[PDB]
């Protein structure tokens, strides 16, 4: 996350890390045994890390849970980016409590102009590097769809949708893939895509959650 803020530990308690010997994503926690990412982030081998602030350190409410199997979304196109959404299911139940949290899935897609926030321990230098060891958030609108299709012209989907700021300077960026985009108390995006970070004109593309509510919960019924 770039020009955002420090959430302050565990007041985001359904972000999640995927780890695979360090950290390579963000995710959100939907229920005990669920988490969403982003398609993009799949690998095998993922440990999923609840509970975390900092992801150096064990600060005492981290529950750390083996994936036992990972789902792709079955019409996810590594080249578009389209249907960039995955499930990873935990070996065994996370143990909610108030720093480890599940977020609802919506109901109904969000609205232009919508405030979101977004999470994530990916890099906050639009231009060089440097990781955070702490959770970070930014609050960031949604855009419209004409705004987001003249920002990437014939690369936006229905399954996509843009938040952030045409001036750049805060955007999500590398290392905050997979993470949420939260809309008034409901998962709505899933870090996707973008050119750069925090440039001009290139805001962040997100997974439009709402579209694959019915796949969630039928996958998630049968696995
Ligand atoms: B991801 C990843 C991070 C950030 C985006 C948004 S870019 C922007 N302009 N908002 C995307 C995708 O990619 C790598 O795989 C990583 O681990 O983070
Ligand atoms: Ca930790």
């Amino acid at each position: 996350i770039v020009g955002g803020y420090t959430c302050g530990a565990n007041t985001v308690p359904y972000q999640v890390s995927l780890n695979s010997g360090y950290h390579f994503c963000g995710g959100s926690l939907i229920n005990s045994q669920w988490v969403v990412s982003a398609a993009h982030c799949y690998k095998s081998g993922i440990q999923v890390r609840l509970g975390e602030d900092n992801i150096n350190v064990v600060e005492g409410n981290e529950q750390f849970i083996s994936a036992s199997k990972s789902i792709v979304h079955p019409s996810y196109n590594s080249n578009t980016l389209n249907n960039d959404i995955m499930l990873i299911k935990l070996k065994s139940a996370a143990s909610l409590n108030s720093r480890v949290a599940s977020i609802s899935l919506p109901t109904s897609c969000a609205s232009a102009g919508t405030q979101c926030l977004i999470s994530g321990w990916g890099n906050t230098k639009s231009s060089g590097t440097s990781y955070p060891d702490v959770l970070k958030c930014l609050k960031a609108p949604i855009l419209s769809d004409s705004s987001c299709k003249s920002a990437y012209p014939g690369q936006i989907t229905s399954n996509m949708f843009c938040a952030g700021y045409l001036e750049g300077g805060k955007d999500s960026c590398q290392g905050d893939s997979g993470g949420p985009v939260v809309c008034s108390g409901k998962l709505q995006g899933i870090v996707s895509w973008g050119s750069g970070c925090a440039q001009k004109n290139k805001p962040g593309v997100y997974t439009k959650v709402c579209n694959y509510v019915s796949w969630i919960k039928q996958t998630i019924a049968s696995n």
